[PDB]
């Protein structure tokens, strides 16, 4: 007789290839990366022999075998592929092999190889579009989305999308490294805290309870080893494999640390950290590079050296060596971008015709050109074009492009700029001719999360009814609210202005389209991308 039919003892089927610590703080004692899962399944024998040897079959494949020695048995042994697994305990002996009833295991790694993939419905506006304009249609998903604006992976409209930049991911340093973060209540502490024992100018995760822990759409059972953004973003990219994930490094608060990467030592310590920081999470294709800004003038008034250009240069080409090795060893495509100043006397700071050979994309600020940040000089934050009253205006979407066509950057490389969200002044006064921008401001107007700035979303809803004026300038290619009675004024891209920038980058042989921020669109800008670059609806 072949040996009874065994019973796999219940008891965890959820092992991880990379660990997250569920009670640590520290980025290095929340994440150990391991060649292998650690898998354990167990099993009783209520009836016949107990065979000769026992067997762990993982979809038919012996994964472990040893002598059947008693009336149940442990199995202790690894796994280093990730899966959702069919594992049986087989028993046999000389006249054959009985299996039990399969049941699943998940051996989780971070390309979410073990993941059921999150395909969601479209929400609000957002309407189907096929990529295949061959153009780039990007947004960012911020990390802290997930709490007041509770905009989470499952809500981003993922086939929309060609590129989907995580904003963002921090660089290590204390006092002097990351200064501008002080300026936001908990978050220089918090980085302190996630980067304790970690060498400053290597990248963290800011917020690791966002990242990997808060229970989400997919992953909500406790034992499941990835949660919260991260494990959404694996699972997304199960049901999107072509869609580009890249973590974007800097933005406005944390882009300190790059003043300090002309020291070499530094330099190639934070690339090694990105090329780690890649094979610890698989499910990202690249870097982003958001270094606000080479020459200064970004948040922190004290950093900013003639230097920053070369050094810049030298970061890239760097990325690109790393990121060529990498795709080497995985057989992978892995980009490299960076989202860039789009005024002139910032671009003027950095050769990107030399650059440009390092990098797939050039994400193009081409918005933040006015705002509540100066009350006395009025415009269009956004605009393709100067508007008819201020022909000669410095800060334009087109102005920005022709400093990098000058410079001799290839007309490809470059991906124009949207904004999901308006800036605006209140007590706007003292204009001319019915063209509120010819006044001057007492403030910023209210702002749905902060002061001066509005999203896309409420504009739409709320500031296109009642005492609201709206106006299209179709000379600058922008639209623009105002309220006469309490003087309120925002500037934004709508579906029109979205419209202009798409045929302008056609026209242009650009490379396509970005956006700032995905939570704040209700689909009519994301929409509007895609159909004026040319994609398909359906
Ligand atoms: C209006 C807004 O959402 N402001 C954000 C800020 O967004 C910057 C961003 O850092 C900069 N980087 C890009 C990439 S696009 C560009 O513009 C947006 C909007 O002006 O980000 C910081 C953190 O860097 C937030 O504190 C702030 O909420």
């Amino acid at each position: 007789a072949a040996p009874g039919k065994p019973t796999i003892a219940w008891g965890n089927t959820k092992f991880a290839i990379v660990e997250v610590d569920q009670a640590a703080t520290a980025y290095n004692n929340l994440v150990k990366v391991k060649n292998a899962a650690d898998v354990s399944v167990s099993w009783n024998l209520w009836n016949g022999d107990t065979g000769t040897t026992a067997k762990i079959l993982l979809n038919g494949k012996e994964a472990w075998s040893g002598p059947s020695t008693g009336s149940s048995g442990t199995a202790n042994f690894k796994v280093n592929k990730g899966g959702r697994y069919q594992m049986q305990v087989a028993l046999c002996n000389a006249d054959g092999c009985t299996a039990s009833d399969a049941t699943e295991i998940v051996v989780a790694d971070t390309d979410g190889s073990h993941l059921a993939p999150l395909k969601e419905p479209l929400l609000e506006k957002n309407k189907p579009y096929k990529q295949n304009s061959g153009k780039v249609v990007g947004s960012y998903f911020v990390e802290w989305g997930v709490y007041g604006r509770n905009f989470t992976v499952d809500k981003i409209p993922a086939q929309n999308l060609t590129h989907l930049l995580y904003g963002f991911i921090p660089i290590c340093g204390g006092n002097g490294i990351n200064d501008s973060l002080k300026e936001i209540e908990g978050s220089f502490q918090a980085l302190q805290r996630s980067c304790q024992g970690r060498e400053d100018f290597k990248v963290s995760i800011h917020d690791p309870f966002a990242a990997l822990q808060k229970a989400q759409k997919g992953v909500t059972a406790w034992d499941d080893p990835y949660k919260g953004n991260f494990g959404q973003l694996m699972a997304l990219k199960q049901a999107h494999p072509d869609l580009k994930i890249l973590p974007s490094i800097g933005g406005w608060t944390l882009s300190d640390p790059f003043f300090f990467m002309g020291d070499k030592v530094k330099r190639d310590r934070f690339v090694g950290s990105v090329k780690e920081f890649l094979q610890t999470w698989k499910f990202f294709d690249g870097v982003d590079i958001d270094w606000e800004f080479p020459g200064g003038k970004g948040a922190n008034p004290n950093l900013g050296s003639p230097q920053d250009g070369e050094t810049y240069v030298l970061l890239m080409k760097e990325l690109r060596a790393m990121l060529d090795q990498l795709s080497a060893e995985t057989g992978r495509k892995y980009e490299l971008t960076s989202a860039i100043s789009a005024g002139k006397d910032k671009i003027d700071k950095v050769a990107y015709n030399v650059a440009q050979n390092s990098m797939d994309h050039i994400f193009l600020m081409s918005y933040d050109f006015y705002g509540a940040f100066d009350l006395k000089n009025l415009g269009h934050q956004t605009a393709l074009n100067a508007p008819a009253w201020k022909p000669d205006t410095a800060y334009t979407t087109v102005n920005g492009v022709n400093a990098l066509l000058t410079q001799g950057v290839k007309p490809g490389k470059i991906v124009v700029g949207t904004a999901m969200y308006g800036r605006g002044w209140t007590g706007v006064n003292g204009y001319q001719n019915n063209i509120p921008f010819t006044g001057t401001a007492t403030g910023p107007v209210k702002g749905t999360w902060e002061n001066g700035i509005v999203d896309y979303r409420q504009i739409a809803s709320q500031f296109m009814s009642g005492e609201w004026q709206y106006t299209y300038d179709a000379t600058a290619e922008a639209p623009y609210v105002f309220k006469p009675s309490t003087g309120d004024l925002i500037t934004f891209d709508d579906a029109r202005s979205v419209q202009a920038k798409g045929k302008y980058v056609l026209d242009k042989q650009l490379g396509g389209l970005f956006s700032w921020e995905i939570d704040a669109d209700n689909g009519d800008i994301l929409n509007s991308m895609n159909a004026s670059l040319g994609n398909s609806a359906g």
